[PDB]
DNA sequence: CCCCAAGCCCG
DNA sequence: CGGGCTTTGGGG
């Protein structure tokens, strides 16, 4: 166990809280332990290791952020995702793996919807050619994360948005029962309507969606059409 | 500070 | 199902 990783968790330890462990634990349907800290103090908590030991490495980073993933609690998880925007302007294309193997450990909504629109957000805005390497793959798994990685991936594109492809990998999750499918479909288009609300509008009312899906779309443009 | 973004519950 | 309410987190 790296020293950083080890000073980390004997610090998070002493400032952990039982009482809130176990309603933070219950919001994710117990698929976690937790230690019981929330992100302002998780947040500090971390900066003071940093401050003590430096961050780690470039060439650590990977097991730093294994090392963490495979501790039980919950906040070590989010500590890694802290970790890894400390070296944002690294992420490249040659970490696509990386993060797949963050996305289908431990997997929950938490972790997942930050990896997905900010670290391979902008990996695929700057590599497009890449999406055809990885989305049709993510959608044909049976892993409802990926799939979920293939949907919210353009999330915060605005302009740069691929309308084409975002509607084609839509269609291609539309028949799920699975909620964080349907939801995360409701969200992206949600989210896309802030751009261009009268595609988004014309899409749902046109194509077939779960009702979940639909809704979430236009629950803030429904009152513009009409 | 602001406004944006799962779980629970009832109709 | 629809959607109002809750809490904390994300980002300006
Ligand atoms: C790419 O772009 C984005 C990514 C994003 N990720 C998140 C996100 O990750 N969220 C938002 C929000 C979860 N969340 C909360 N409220 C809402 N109204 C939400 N709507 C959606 N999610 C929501 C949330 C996380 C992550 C977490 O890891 C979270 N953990 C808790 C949590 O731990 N909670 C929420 C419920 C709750 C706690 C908590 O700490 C507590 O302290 C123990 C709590 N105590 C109680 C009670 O005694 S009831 C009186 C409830 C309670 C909330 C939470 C927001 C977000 C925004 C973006 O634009």
């Amino acid at each position: 166990m790296h020293p950083f990783v080890k000073a980390l968790q004997e610090h998070f330890t002493a400032h952990q809280n039982p009482e809130k462990a176990e309603p933070m634990a219950r919001y994710m349907k117990n698929h976690f332990l937790f230690l019981g800290i929330q992100t302002p103090e998780r947040r500090q908590l971390l900066k003071d290791i940093i401050q003590i030991h430096t961050l780690p490495d470039q060439k650590d980073f990977q097991i730093i952020i294994r090392e963490l993933w495979d501790l039980p609690e919950r906040e070590f998880q989010a500590a890694a995702l802290d970790i890894m925007q400390k070296y944002k302007k690294h992420i490249n294309e040659t970490h696509i793996p990386f993060l797949e193997e963050l996305i289908v450990t431990k997997s929950w909504w938490d972790s997942v919807d930050s990896i997905v629109p900010t670290f391979l957000g902008d990996i695929f805005l700057k590599h497009p050619e890449l999406i055809s390497a990885y989305i049709p793959k993510w959608i044909a798994s049976d892993n409802i994360w990926l799939q979920r990685a293939a949907i919210l991936f353009q999330l915060k594109y605005k302009q740069k948005m691929d309308e084409e492809l975002l509607f084609w990998i839509i269609g291609q999750l539309h028949s799920s029962k699975e909620f964080f499918i349907q939801k995360a479909i409701g969200w992206v288009l949600r989210e896309y309507a802030k751009t261009n609300p009268d595609v988004v509008w014309e899409y749902v009312q046109n194509n077939e969606l779960a009702p979940l899906s639909k809704r979430e779309a236009i629950k803030h443009i429904k009152q513009n059409y009409g």
